[PDB]
């Protein structure tokens, strides 16, 4: 089975619109979304329908681009440092789970080049 998705949005969570946040959902979500590889990670994982068994014996912490986006358009966050947090649990989920040289780790590299590449140019 698979575990609850995170939330995306809570009546209880302090929030901010901040520039830093515009940018991360403006450049850096919109950007990756549209990537050739941005595919298996714009939904929460669904470890029965692609046969991932022990997905979640291993990650305790899932998350995708697809609760970002939601995140992000919901105006969940406090700071852009959240949400920075929350696209490195993803990245790190996939570094986790695979094993080096996979090919879903090919594809998580080439959207966090692009995704660290975004950040460098993430404004005051
Ligand atoms: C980030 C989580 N995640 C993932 C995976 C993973 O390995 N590790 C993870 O952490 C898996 C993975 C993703 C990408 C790549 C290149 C390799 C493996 C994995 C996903 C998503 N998805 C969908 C399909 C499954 C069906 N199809 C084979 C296939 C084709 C056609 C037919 N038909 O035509 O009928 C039948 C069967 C291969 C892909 C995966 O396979 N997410
Ligand atoms: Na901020």
């Amino acid at each position: 089975m698979n575990p609850p998705p995170p939330e995306t949005s809570n009546p209880n969570k302090p929030k901010r619109q901040t520039n830093q946040l515009q940018y991360l959902l403006r450049v850096v979500l919109k950007t990756l979304w549209k990537h050739q590889f941005a595919w298996p990670f714009q939904q929460p994982v669904d470890a029965v329908k692609l046969n991932l068994p022990d997905y979640y014996k291993i990650i305790k912490t899932p998350m995708d681009m697809g609760t970002i986006k939601k995140r992000l358009e919901n105006n969940y966050y406090w700071n852009a440092q959240e949400c920075i947090q929350d696209f490195n649990t993803m990245f790190t989920n996939c570094y986790i789970y695979n094993k080096p040289g996979d090919d879903i780790v090919l594809m998580a590299e080439a959207l966090e080049k692009l995704f660290l590449q975004k950040i460098n140019e993430l404004p005051t």
